[PDB]
């Protein structure tokens, strides 16, 4: 998968 | 899948 | 899945 | 799914 | 499904 | 199916 | 279905 | 608001 | 709010 | 908010 | 917010 | 946030 | 924020 | 924050 | 998979 | 932070 | 897999 | 902070 977290 | 977390 | 959380 | 929460 | 939560 | 809440 | 809730 | 979509 | 689809 | 998606 | 994709 | 995405 | 995405 | 991806 | 956090 | 990636 | 973490 | 990658 692709994620991107902040 | 794709997640996007802010 | 896409997924977006703010 | 696509889902958006805000 | 498509899901929007404001 | 399609939801919006707000 | 499609749902909107205000 | 409180929603449920089935 | 509170939102459950299906 | 709180949101399940399924 | 709290958020449950599947 | 909290977040799961399935 | 805490984010699981499977 | 805390992130896991599967 | 791909994955960003910050 | 605290990130998994699998 | 690609990860960054910052 | 604290990664692992497999």
């Amino acid at each position: 998968g692709q994620t991107v977290t902040k």
